[PDB]
């Protein structure tokens, strides 16, 4: 039987088993911690399955939704994680013990150390922590000597005909930029979009939302295209200046230690070369 202690966010529905063998994950959010503190996965998402970092680590796993619960049930877990929003966890606790995660209530690096505390894997997670703080720390003067400390950072994402912007803590690199390197926002940015953490936003606003740098996260090549061919666009200091990062959101949406790992060099790598 797991501690199951008490940390915010973290809802536990029957016996967390202290060992578990056969984790499904249904929470993309999640997976990859779960894979950093070498769990066994025998089922993840279909995000999982897409993201390029994790996915080499979980080709035996299936991939599952919620919503296939005999699927679930096949899979014989003795765990399976959710995030709060997700449907069916009734049915699922049914299944097997669940872990519901309440998202933002613990943060990017936290998420890891709970885990380890839960799933008695705290010396993992400390010697990974202690190695993001060491490459974090170098990093940051590194990228601040080419931009200056005071260069603000903007964080956007773009889904079909969508654009969203983002804070320092909804993925898409904002935990490394506006976190790790301490990278300061634009304006609007601040006021608008940090405290709720993202925000649908008209195409037509986006330069009162970029300042020196903007990191762009996107699942193809196709998807930016009408945007960047656009006059708007092409009228922003930041894109003139060759200061647009586009970054692979099958990775860049997630804050799992694996996928962390390929955003902080891939980030680092584009603001030195800008």
């Amino acid at each position: 039987l797991s501690p199951m202690p008490q940390i915010a966010g973290v809802t536990y529905y029957g016996d967390i088993p202290k060992q578990p063998k056969r984790v499904v994950s249904l929470a993309s959010t999640y997976t990859g911690y779960l894979k950093k503190l070498d769990m066994n996965l025998v089922g993840v998402t279909s995000y999982d399955k897409k993201n390029p970092i994790l996915a080499k680590t979980v080709k035996k796993a299936k991939q599952v939704a919620a919503t296939d619960l005999e699927a679930i049930t096949t899979l014989k877990p003795d765990l399976i994680v959710v995030g709060s929003t997700e449907e069916n966890i009734k049915q699922l606790a049914e299944i097997a013990p669940v872990i519901s995660i309440e998202y933002r209530k613990r943060d990017y690096l936290q998420v890891l150390s709970d885990f380890g505390r839960i799933f008695n894997k705290e010396g993992k997670a400390k010697k990974w922590l202690k190695d993001w703080k060491t490459k974090t720390a170098a990093y940051e003067k590194e990228v601040k000597a080419v931009t200056g400390d005071k260069a603000t950072f903007t964080i956007m994402g773009l889904y079909e005909k969508d654009v969203y912007l983002f804070g320092k803590d909804w993925g898409r690199g904002g935990e490394i930029i506006h976190q790790a390197f301490h990278y300061d926002a634009p304006e609007k940015v601040k006021t608008e979009v940090f405290k709720q953490g993202y925000l649908s936003l008209s195409q037509e606003v986006l330069p009162d939302y970029i300042g020196d740098y903007v990191v762009i996260a996107a699942e193809d090549d196709k998807t930016g295209s009408a945007l960047y061919e656009s006059k708007l666009w092409q009228s922003i200091p930041a894109v003139k200046k060759h200061h647009v990062i586009k970054v692979n959101a099958n990775v860049f949406y997630f804050t799992d230690p694996l996928s962390l790992e390929y955003q902080l060099e891939t980030l680092r790598e584009a603001i030195l070369s800008s």
